Protein backbone atom coordinates (compact mmCIF):
# COMPACT_ATOMS: atom_id res chain seq x y z
CA UNK A 1 0.00 0.00 0.00
CA UNK A 2 2.53 2.74 0.97
CA UNK A 3 4.85 4.30 -1.62
CA UNK A 4 8.49 3.34 -2.19
CA UNK A 5 11.13 5.49 -0.53
CA UNK A 6 13.14 7.83 -2.77
CA UNK A 7 16.12 5.53 -2.98
CA UNK A 8 13.49 3.04 -4.14
CA UNK A 9 11.26 2.35 -7.15
CA UNK A 10 8.39 -0.14 -7.57
CA UNK A 11 8.87 -3.66 -8.98
CA UNK A 12 5.96 -6.09 -8.97
CA UNK A 13 4.66 -6.03 -5.41
CA UNK A 14 8.02 -4.95 -4.00
CA UNK A 15 9.86 -1.66 -3.41
CA UNK A 16 13.45 -1.97 -4.67
CA UNK A 17 16.48 0.33 -4.17
CA UNK A 18 17.62 2.60 -7.03
CA UNK A 19 21.06 2.48 -8.60
CA UNK A 20 23.54 5.24 -7.69
CA UNK A 21 24.48 7.97 -10.20
CA UNK A 22 26.63 6.51 -12.96
CA UNK A 23 24.80 3.17 -12.76
CA UNK A 24 21.93 1.46 -14.64
CA UNK A 25 19.70 -1.43 -13.48
CA UNK A 26 21.24 -4.86 -14.17
CA UNK A 27 18.59 -7.00 -12.44
CA UNK A 28 15.79 -5.97 -10.04
CA UNK A 29 15.74 -6.95 -6.34
CA UNK A 30 14.62 -10.15 -4.63
CA UNK A 31 18.19 -8.58 -1.47
CA UNK A 32 18.26 -5.24 -3.23
CA UNK A 33 18.90 -4.20 -6.81
CA UNK A 34 22.23 -4.98 -8.47
CA UNK A 35 23.31 -1.79 -10.21
CA UNK A 36 25.97 -1.82 -12.93
CA UNK A 37 28.04 1.03 -14.47
CA UNK A 38 26.79 3.19 -17.35
CA UNK A 39 28.25 2.24 -20.74
CA UNK A 40 30.76 4.61 -22.33
CA UNK A 41 29.28 7.73 -23.91
CA UNK A 42 26.35 7.58 -21.51
CA UNK A 43 25.67 8.89 -18.04
CA UNK A 44 23.09 9.30 -15.30
CA UNK A 45 23.42 12.09 -12.73
CA UNK A 46 20.82 11.04 -10.20
CA UNK A 47 19.63 7.85 -8.54
CA UNK A 48 18.29 5.50 -11.17
CA UNK A 49 15.60 2.84 -11.52
CA UNK A 50 16.09 2.54 -15.27
CA UNK A 51 17.92 -0.19 -17.17
CA UNK A 52 19.27 2.52 -19.50
CA UNK A 53 21.62 5.47 -19.05
CA UNK A 54 21.32 8.86 -20.72
CA UNK A 55 23.33 9.59 -23.86
CA UNK A 56 25.99 12.25 -23.37
CA UNK A 57 25.76 15.63 -25.09
CA UNK A 58 28.61 16.22 -27.56
CA UNK A 59 30.07 19.43 -28.94
CA UNK A 60 30.30 20.10 -32.67
CA UNK A 61 32.89 22.81 -33.40
CA UNK A 62 31.46 23.13 -36.92
CA UNK A 63 28.78 25.02 -35.05
CA UNK A 64 31.20 27.10 -33.03
CA UNK A 65 30.55 25.00 -29.96
CA UNK A 66 33.27 23.47 -27.78
CA UNK A 67 33.07 21.15 -24.75
CA UNK A 68 33.34 23.24 -21.59
CA UNK A 69 32.83 20.20 -19.37
CA UNK A 70 33.44 16.58 -20.39
CA UNK A 71 30.85 13.80 -20.08
CA UNK A 72 31.50 11.59 -17.06
CA UNK A 73 29.21 8.90 -15.60
CA UNK A 74 27.89 11.17 -12.85
CA UNK A 75 27.56 14.31 -15.04
CA UNK A 76 26.70 15.32 -18.63
CA UNK A 77 29.03 17.24 -20.92
CA UNK A 78 28.43 21.01 -21.12
CA UNK A 79 28.97 23.04 -24.30
CA UNK A 80 30.55 26.44 -24.68
CA UNK A 81 31.12 28.75 -27.63
CA UNK A 82 34.17 28.41 -29.85
CA UNK A 83 36.15 31.69 -30.25
CA UNK A 84 34.61 34.22 -32.65
CA UNK A 85 31.16 33.31 -31.49
CA UNK A 86 28.95 34.33 -28.60
CA UNK A 87 26.02 32.39 -27.18
CA UNK A 88 22.50 33.34 -28.28
CA UNK A 89 20.51 30.37 -26.93
CA UNK A 90 21.18 28.93 -23.45
CA UNK A 91 20.11 26.27 -20.95
CA UNK A 92 21.81 27.30 -17.73
CA UNK A 93 25.44 26.56 -18.49
CA UNK A 94 25.00 24.77 -21.80
CA UNK A 95 25.05 27.00 -24.85
CA UNK A 96 22.84 25.47 -27.53
CA UNK A 97 23.35 28.11 -30.22
CA UNK A 98 26.16 30.49 -31.25
CA UNK A 99 26.36 33.55 -33.46
CA UNK A 100 29.51 34.65 -35.27
CA UNK A 101 30.88 38.07 -34.22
Amino acid sequence: LPSCKEDEYPVGSECCPKCSPGYRVKEACGTGTVCEPCPPGTYIAHLNGLSKCLQCQMCDPAMGLRASRNCSRTENAVCGCSPGHFCIVQDGDHCAACRAY
